[PDB]
RNA sequence: ACUGAAACGAUUGUUGUGCCCCUGGCGGUCGCUUUCAAUGCCU
């Protein structure tokens, strides 16, 4: 009910969460840098059997202090469906890809 | 029904494996513990 389903015609329903596109505070060439990863052999090696594993690239990263100024709106909810969504902003903590490894971010409600 | 309603490019992954700041090198060379002295004075 409050961020909304479609089914077809046995139902569908409108998100009541509105949000929009969240914008680093400044610049990409401030705010990111690219670090390589690899994945060897489990006895240590880039090398089995006297050749080379393909498994290395860069992958690239937003940086540790990078702010990300937001409006969340939530329309015509009742009281609890205020503490649910204000609920997700504070209680959820992760985002974006490989969340199992990264991706940790602090919602300070201002 | 805003060309509409809901909408994670995602999952997993070690910049890795080996490596002697190494080799050679006289704290060395010269240098007087020196210079002067009554076992003395009387029996």
């Amino acid at each position: 009910i409050l961020y909304g389903f479609a089914i077809g015609d046995s139902g569908s329903e409108r998100s009541k969460v509105y949000s929009d596109s969240a914008f680093s505070l400044g610049a990409y060439e401030q705010s990111h840098r690219s670090f390589t990863f690899n994945a060897p052999f489990e006895g240590g090696t880039m090398s089995e059997a006297g050749v080379m594993r393909s498994a290395i690239n860069e992958l690239d990263h937003i940086l540790p202090e990078v702010t990300f100024p937001t409006v969340e709106s939530l329309r015509d909810a009742t009281y609890e469906g205020f503490i649910y969504v204000l609920g997700n902003l504070l209680r959820t903590k992760r985002y974006g890809a490989q969340e199992s490894r990264t991706g940790t971010m602090k919602n300070h409600l201002v």
